[PDB]
C-alpha cells in the first residue's frame, strides 16, 4: 500500500536518467524472479561541423567500392558554413545507434528519407552526404544534408551474449556551445510513440519471356511471373517524416519543449506502456514508413489494380538493430545555429539483461527481484504529465520524487494511506520567456 | 474517486451514440495531451430494392472495361421481387465503407464470399451482382445476391489530412418501413470481435521451363521456380462467414437482439479493449479469412506436402481502408422482408484526429485533454452487459447514465464513495413477446 | 470486493490442474456472455526405450516414400542402451501435440533442431531418428537422438467444430520408474514465455538465364529474378534452443525445479498475461527461431549486402497446429537416466469452446458467464511466485487456496475486507536436500 | 444421459455428481397419472408446477412428511376449447396468447 | 466565429453554447480606452489582468455591483525604455526577458 524504496529508485532513474543523485542502478519492479544484470552505458560525443575527411557519398558511386570520401565538393559544404544551419537529432528506440544526427543548410519542411537504400551509412565521427533532391549523393551533385548514426559498441557486444533484454531507461543531453556573439538559434524537442512492427513491403517479380523460334524448339514460355509478392521482413517505424518539421511538432504536442539554443536540451525518453517484458535479442533491418502514391483499391477498381493498391513507401535505413518496443521516439531540432557550433551529446542508456550461460554478463548478476505495483501505476500516471524535454542544465528537480511522485502515488485506486500529500497544479514550462513554474507553482530561477 | 463530467459524457456518447441528448462531442478520457479535433459524421441513406440502372456485373465481363450494367437479366431480379427477400447489413470496423449491404432472394446458410476478386465493387446507390454458385456474376448467369458498400467521403478527406486517428464511437440505426399489409418479417442483430491483422496468404510462383534444342544452345534451364511464397500483405478479418447465419448468431450470443422487422434496429457498436491509442492512417486492402481445404501438415506428411498445409482461404474484398482495431463487428439480418421495403439507414461515427500542420482539421482543434480512469473502467465493465442492439426507436434510455453508470461505477476496485446507489438485476430483452425489462426490472412499454 | 466461488474454482484448476479435488470444470471468469462448452482432456502415455519397430528415418530416404523403419542400425541404439541416457520433454503451447519427447545418449549442450525440414514426424508410439551431426537421419548414418510428438486426437476433432477457443489450463505429470538399483538420475524443469508470432522467413528466388543463340532468336533474357522475397507465413516460437541446456535453465530461473529422477515432475503450465480472449481456430505450420550467421547490415554495408542481413534461421517442425497464445513453454530434462526406465506421462488440458451450430459441442453447452476481477488479479499476482514444477506425487497442496489465494487476494489495490489473513514468506523448494518449506514456512515432509 | 466410451468424443464432457433422490422418483411415479397429455404451445412456465404441485405431491408417498400441509390439491379442468381452464389448485388460467 | 454553410467543412466542428453576458461586453467597452496599445514581445500572462483588472472594472458599470470594494485602480506608467514600468495597481514590473 506504500511504494517501496526499489520502486521509488526505479521511478527516479526512469524519469530522470541523468539526475546527479541517480548513482545506483535498479531493475524493473515486476519481480521477474530471473537472474539479471543491469548495464549502464554513458557515452559522450562532441559533434560539430565535420571536415572533409569524414564525409562520404551514399550514391551508387560507392556501391561495390567501399565508402568514398567527397571528391572536393566540400566547397558547397563550406558555402553552407557561410550562413546559419540546422541540426536535427532523431532518437529512435534503436538499442545501438542511439541517435541519428542530421545537418541541414536550412530548416527543411519535413524529415525526408531516400527511396533508394543508402550506401555504407556512417557511424558518428564520419558522415554521409545526401543530395538536395532527396536522393543519394554521388560526387558532382548538389548536397542536401549530412547524416550520421551515433553507435554504442559495448551495447552490441553485450546484446550478443544475452538470452533476453529490456530497456530500463534512456536519456539524451545536448549541451550546446558557440563562440561569443554567435549564440543565436532555437531548440525544439518532442517525443511521441512510433509503434514499429515487423512488416514486409509489396514488390513485383519479373515475368519471364522466351521466344523459342527454333524449328523443333517452339516452347514459347510466355508465362507471366510478374506477380506481387512480399519482400523480406523488416522492422518498420511509422514515424511521420512529413510532420516532423519543428513548427508542426511544437503546435501538435503540448509537452513539446522550446527554448533558446544555448539552453541545450535533456530528453528523458519515456515508455508508452504499463508493462515491460523481456525480449530475446533479434536484430533486424530497420525501415521507416512513407506515404502511398497510387490510391489503388481506395476507389472502385478491378483485380488488375488491386496489386497497386495503397502500398506505403518503405525507406530502408540500411541499418540493422533490435528496438526497444513501446518506447517513445524523440526528435530535437536546432534551428538557426551558427555553423561554428559545438554540441556535447551525452547519452545514458540503462537496460537489463538475462545473461547467457558462460557469458561475460554472468559475472555481474544481481538478484533482487523486487516487486512494486505502485511504482508502475505511478509511471503510467506520470507518462502524460512530464514535459518532453528540459534545458540541458536542468537536472535534480526538487519537485520530482519526494513531491511529484508522492503527490501522484495516492491517486491510483484507493491505494492511499497519507491523507493529503500536496496539491498538484498545471506547470507552465515557458523557457523562452523565463516564466517557468513547476508542478506546484514554485518559479524556476535560471541556474545556468 | 468520482467520475468526472467529461468521462460521463464520453461514456454516454460511447454507449448511446444516437441518444437525443448526445449533442456535444467529447474525446477519449486518457489525457493524451495532444492537439486533437473530434469529427462527427452523421449520414442517412434510403435503401430499397434497386432498379436496373444501379446494378453492375462483378464477373470477368467488366475486367478491363469499366462497370457494366446488367444486360437485362433484371427479369430474374424481378422474380426475386415476387417473393419475400432477405437483407443483411455487415458493419466491419472499416472507417469509410461503414457498412456493407447485401440482398438475398432467401436467407442463406452462411455469409459466403467469392474466391475470385470482384470487379469494381459499387458504393451504396449502385449495387453489384454475384451469382448463385458463390462466384462473380457475368451477364447471362444466375444471380445469387446483390452487394454494395455504404461510403463516407468526408471521412476519407479528413483521414488524408491527419497525423493520427482513433474511433471514439459508432452507431447504426435501421428504421424499417413497408406498405400496409406487408409489415411481416424478422430482424436479428449481433456484435462480436473479429480481430483482424496484417497477413499475407501463401501463393505459388511459376517454374520456368526452357528446352534449348539448338546445336550450340543446349542450356536446358529446367529450374523449378514453383516455390511457395507470400502474397502482398492485407488486413484480414477473421469473421466466421460460415457461422453468420441468423439462427447461429441468435443461439450463440446471449446479448443478440431479435424482434419484428418493423422495430428496426439500433446497434451502438462497442470496443473490445480497455485502451484506445492513436494510430497513423494507413489504408490497406481488406480481406476476410475463409476455411482451409487441404489438411497438409495436420497429418504426418513429407516436405513436399508441407507447402500445401492448412492454408486458409483469403477472400479479397477489392476495397482498401484503415480499420478501427479492437472494435466489434456487427451483423444484422432482415429475414422474410417484403420486397417493396424501405430501410432508412442512419450512421453516426465520431472519431478523434491529430491534425497535420496546415491541414483543414487544424482550424477546429479543441484542447481539453481530460483524464478519467473510472469512466474507462466502467466501459470495460459494461462491455459484457449491454445488449447488442435495440429497436430503432429505443433511444434515451432512462436506466442509462444516472442509474446504470452510477450503479456500475462503484464496483471497480474500492473506488466507491456513495455507500449504495442501486441494486443491479439481469434484464430480459424479449422484444418479440413485449416482455422487456431493463437492468432494474422496470418494464419498457412500447414507445413506437 | 470478495472472490466468488467460481473465480476461486477457476484459480484452483488453473494453478493446480491435477489437484485431486479438481473434479468440476469451470470457465474463465470474464463474463463473456457467450454459449461455451468446457472440454477436459486427460491422457496417459507410457514412454520407455522404443523397440526397432517404432523407429523411422527423417532423412531424404523417406522423402516421397512413406516412413521407413530403421534398416537395423538399431545396434547403435542398443549401444545407447548400454549406458545412461537423457530424456527431454518440451511442452510448447501447441494445443494438439501437447509435448515433444526427445531421447539422447547423453546430455546435449543445446536443444538443437535441423535446418532441413524432417520427413514424416512421428506421433508418440513411433519415434523418428536424427543424426549426431544435427541433420536428418538416413539409414547408414550415426544416430544422434530420437524424437516424437504426443498427440491428442480428440482435441483436433473438437477444434474442427468450434467457432472459437481458449486454453483454460494445462498440466503435465511425469511419474518416473526404474528397476531396483537403477533409480539414479536427476530431473530439471522450467517454464518461460516464448511469445511466438506469425512470421515469414526471407528466401531467394531463382534468376532466369537464357542464351538465345538462334540467328533470328537473340532475345537473351538474362534478367535476374534472384531477388529476396518472403516465404509462406508460419507460427514461429522464439524458444532459445541454444540456452535450453539443463544447467543454463537451472541457473537462469529462480523458480526452476530440480530433484532426483524418482521424484518425477508435475508442471502446471501457466499463462503470462492478465487476459485470455477467445480466438478462432487457425492451424498453421509451426517453426522455431534459430540464430543468424551473416551480420549483414549490422555493419556498414551496401545495398547488395542488405538482403543478407541478420536473417535468423527458422527451423520448420513439419507440424501444423494452433497455439495457445501468452502461455508459457515448459521444458523438463531427465539426465543420467537408466535406459530401462518407464515414464508415465499424464497430461490434463482443459479448454473452453464456442460451439459451432449443429456441431457436437453444441450438445454440452454450459451457460454461467460468471465474472470475477479478483480472481484474475490474483492469478496475475501469483504468476511470479509459483514454482515451475513440483514432484510428481506433490498434489493437493495445503497452502494453496484457503491460505495462499486468501493471503494474496487482499494485496490487489485496496480490495480488502478481512483485516489480516496470513503473513506470506518466501518458500525454499529444496527438493534435492529434503529441506522444503512452503509459502508459510511449514516444512513439507516427503509423502512419496 | 450417456456413459462415454473410453477415448470417445463424449468423454470430454463428463459431469460427476451422482446424486441420489428417492423422493423425486416416487413423486414422478405419483404425478404420472395426473398431468395432462399436452398443453397449448404457448403454455410454459406453469406457476403451479414445483413449489405448489411437487410440494403438494411430495408428502403422500410413504410417511415421509415434515411440513404439516402444503396446499389442498383439487381436480383441474383443462377445457381449452371453452376458455374455462382451471388449475390443480383452482386458480384460473387466463389466455396468454 | 463562423456560421457554417450546409454541407460545408465547418459544419463538422459546430459548438452550441450561445452564452450571454452583458457585464463582459460592458467591461470590454470600459477597458478599451485603458489598455496600452502594445507590450514587449515576452510580456504575456499579466497578473493584473483578469482576477484584478477585470474584477476591479466590472463593478463600475451602472450599479451592477455585488462585492463592495474589489481593488483601487490607479494610472499605470508603461515606461519600457527607462525600466520604470508600473501596472494598473502600482506593482512594478521587473524585466522577465
Amino acid at each position: 500500500a506504500v511504494v517501496t524504496a526499489a520502486g521509488l529508485a526505479w521511478l527516479r532513474q526512469y524519469l530522470n536518467p541523468m539526475g546527479p543523485d541517480t548513482t545506483s542502478v535498479t531493475g524493473y519492479p515486476d519481480g521477474s524472479a530471473v537472474t539479471t544484470c543491469i548495464a549502464d552505458y554513458s557515452n559522450t560525443f562532441n559533434v560539430s561541423f565535420p571536415p572533409r575527411e569524414a564525409l562520404y557519398c551514399t550514391g551508387s558511386s560507392s556501391s561495390e567500392k567501399p565508402t568514398l570520401v567527397d571528391a572536393d565538393n566540400y566547397a558547397k559544404i563550406d558555402k553552407w558554413s557561410n550562413y546559419d544551419i540546422t541540426l536535427c537529432v532523431l532518437a529512435l528506440p534503436m538499442l545501438r545507434n542511439v541517435v541519428m544526427l542530421r545537418l541541414y543548410p536550412h530548416t527543411p519542411t519535413a524529415f525526408a528519407l531516400t527511396e533508394q537504400t543508402p550506401n555504407f551509412p556512417q557511424r558518428f565521427p564520419n558522415w554521409s552526404v545526401y543530395s538536395a533532391d532527396g536522393t543519394r549523393f554521388n560526387n558532382g551533385d548538389e548536397p542536401g544534408y549530412l547524416q550520421s548514426y551515433v553507435y554504442l559498441p559495448n551495447v552490441d557486444k553485450h546484446l550478443s551474449a544475452a538470452r533476453g533484454y529490456r530497456l530500463l531507461s534512456r536519456g539524451i543531453t545536448g549541451i550546446f556551445s558557440a563562440p561569443a556573439l554567435e549564440t543565436q538559434g532555437f531548440v525544439t524537442a518532442c517525443q511521441y510513440l512510433a509503434e514499429g512492427s515487423i512488416q514486409s513491403q509489396s514488390i513485383k517479380s519479373d515475368a519471364v519471356r522466351s521466344v523459342t523460334v527454333n524449328s523443333d524448339g517452339t516452347v514459347k514460355n510466355v508465362e507471366s511471373s510478374s506477380q506481387t509478392v512480399s519482400s523480406m521482413p523488416r522492422y518498420v517505424f511509422p514515424l511521420d517524416g512529413d510532420n516532423c518539421a519543428p513548427s508542426s511538432l511544437t503546435e501538435t504536442y503540448h509537452q513539446a519543449y522550446q527554448s533558446k539554443a544555448t539552453d541545450g536540451f535533456y530528453m528523458p525518453v519515456l515508455s508508452s506502456s504499463r508493462d515491460n517484458p523481456f525480449h530475446p535479442p533479434q536484430p533486424r533491418a530497420i525501415a521507416v514508413y512513407g506515404s502511398f502514391l497510387a490510391r489503388g483499391c481506395l476507389d472502385p477498381v478491378s483485380e488488375a489494380h488491386e496489386a497497386d493498391g495503397p502500398t506505403h513507401d518503405i525507406y530502408r535505413l540500411n541499418v540493422a538493430d533490435d528496438v526497444a518496443p513501446l518506447f517513445n521516439t524523440g526528435v530535437v531540432w536546432f534551428e538557426g545555429i551558427s555553423p561554428k557550433f559545438s554540441l556535447k551529446l551525452k547519452t545514458r542508456t540503462v537496460l537489463q539483461y538475462i545473461p547467457t550461460s558462460g557469458s561475460v554478463l554472468a559475472n555481474f548478476t544481481r538478484h533482487e527481484p523486487t516487486y512494486d505495483q505502485i511504482a508502475l501505476d505511478a509511471a503510467d500516471r506520470l507518462r502524460n504529465l512530464m514535459p518532453h524535454a528540459y534545458p540541458a542544465a536542468y537536472n535534480d528537480w526538487g519537485w520530482l520524487g519526494d513531491l511529484l511522485d508522492s503527490a501522484i502515488s495516492m491517486l491510483p485506486g484507493v491505494g492511499t494511506v497519507y491523507n493529503i500529500a500536496k496539491p498538484l497544479i498545471k506547470p507552465a514550462w515557458n523557457w523562452l520567456g523565463n516564466k517557468v513554474s513547476d508542478f506546484f507553482g514554485n518559479p524556476v530561477a535560471r541556474d545556468g
